[PDB]
């Protein structure tokens, strides 16, 4: 199909998407840049959607962190959301589409903006969501291992398809952890959606970047990092440290895995055969340049080896 502007796309109902790219590309991530809006909108993705359980409801990847804020934004888990809920709620506003399609949309576009990013697969069609999210249903950096593989598995996600969405802690950072370092990055790098995430959250934890007894916060292993407890256990846990590992330095496994793995998240509650396949209007993402790296200075025996099977890799 040829849209009205001479843009084209594989399915014509996609073509409304266009005026929508243009509007979020400039007054969202203020001119397509790989920022702190851009990380926010992935974040929400993922808050969005995994308000889904089979025995308490909740109907996922549907907009109700929008449509029901009043109650959504008052679960812990949600804290600091708002800010981004309601950069969001005026363009859901203003364009024809529904806010679990925005949500989702706005994500991949965001995450497209990024070098060695990827298009994550995108479907039009959702209805507004009918009810909000169950309680408690959002993982916290303070669960146990056995408690966030739990929450995922509930909602249909293995242990290693937890591994593979985290990558997006690659491009991520942290305002309520520790708020005397608001914006301290999960990795060395938080505008390059790379595999440095996967490789420094190995590293022996050094030091606390802000204060000392924040809930849910492990030491860094830099000055100018965070580092989750959740993280910090996942990337050492028998259940989840072979697959964590086998991520670093591994950018087609980190590109393909993120992409099916969000595509899997922004269906939940969805069935993709009765919505319209419009991943084409995604921008293309920038490449890699730079090799991934040890930080400088670091060696491998600065690094806690969690995988009995295979040596971590000589960087
Ligand atoms: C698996 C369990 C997870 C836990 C425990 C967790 C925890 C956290 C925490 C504590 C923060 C910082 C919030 C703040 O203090 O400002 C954060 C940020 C973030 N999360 Fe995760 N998360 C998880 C999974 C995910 C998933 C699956 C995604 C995929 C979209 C995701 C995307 C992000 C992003 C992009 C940020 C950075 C937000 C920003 O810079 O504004 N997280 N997460
Ligand atoms: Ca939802
Ligand atoms: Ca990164």
């Amino acid at each position: 199909a040829t849209c009205d502007d001479g843009r084209t796309t594989a399915n014509a109902a996609c073509c409304i998407l266009f005026p929508i790219l243009d509007d979020i590309q400039e007054n969202l991530f203020d001119g397509a840049q790989c920022g702190e809006e851009v990380h926010e909108s992935l974040r929400l993705t993922f808050h969005d959607a995994i308000g889904f359980s089979p025995t308490l409801g909740g109907g996922g990847a549907d907009g109700s962190i929008i449509a029901f804020d009043t109650i959504e934004t008052n679960f812990p888990a949600n804290a600091g959301i708002d800010e981004i809920v309601s950069a969001q709620k005026p363009f859901v506003a203003k364009h024809n589409i529904s806010a679990g399609d925005f949500i989702q949309f706005a994500g991949a576009v965001g995450v497209s903006n990024c070098p060695g990013g990827v298009r994550i697969p995108f479907f039009l069609g959702r209805p507004d969501a009918v009810a909000a999210s169950p309680d408690h249903l959002v993982p916290e950096p303070f669960d146990s291992v056995d408690s966030i593989l739990a929450r995922m598995g509930d909602a249909g996600f293995s242990p290693v398809e937890v591994v593979y969405l985290l990558a997006s802690h690659s491009i991520a950072a942290a305002d309520k952890v520790d708020p005397s370092i608001p914006g301290t990055p999960f990795d060395s790098t938080p505008g390059v959606f790379d595999s440095q995430f996967f490789i420094e959250t190995q590293l022996k934890g050094r030091l606390f970047p802000g204060t000392a007894d924040n809930k849910g916060e492990a030491q860094s292993p830099l000055q100018g990092e965070i580092r989750l407890q959740s993280d910090h256990l996942l990337a050492r846990d028998p259940q989840t440290a072979c697959e964590w590992q086998s991520m670093v330095n591994n950018q087609p496994k980190i590109q393909n895995r993120f992409a099916a793995t969000m595509s899997k998240m922004a269906l939940l509650g969805q069935d993709k055969t009765k919505l319209i396949d419009c991943s084409d209007v995604i921008p293309t993402p920038p490449a890699l340049v730079g090799a991934a790296h040890l930080p400088a200075g670091f060696s491998l025996s600065d690094v806690e080896q969690a995988c009995a099977a295979t040596p971590f890799p000589a960087l």
